[PDB]
């Protein structure tokens, strides 16, 4: 068993899990799309930059 | 006769024209300045770009 702490944990507990060798066997998936694009910008009335 | 179609057209008729062999003899004059100078911008409120 690999046992990974939940740092932020509400009361206590303990989640006995799977973890196939395939990225397809798991029981959830987080699947990226795009990621953090970053934009940026500035507001011409003030030239203050955001991002 | 130079005849043009007008390919949107309400009723119907013709329009018998002239045009002299100057272009500054014709009865109208479409005279350009600028064309078509494309603008780009973005707003950085939303980020997402505007042309």
């Amino acid at each position: 068993y690999r046992v990974y702490i939940d740092q932020y944990a509400k009361q206590d507990y303990f989640t006995v899990g799977y973890k196939g060798p395939n990225e397809m066997d798991a029981g959830i998936y987080y699947a990226p799309y795009v990621a953090l694009t970053p934009l940026r910008g500035s507001d011409p009335k003030n030239f203050q930059p955001v991002m």
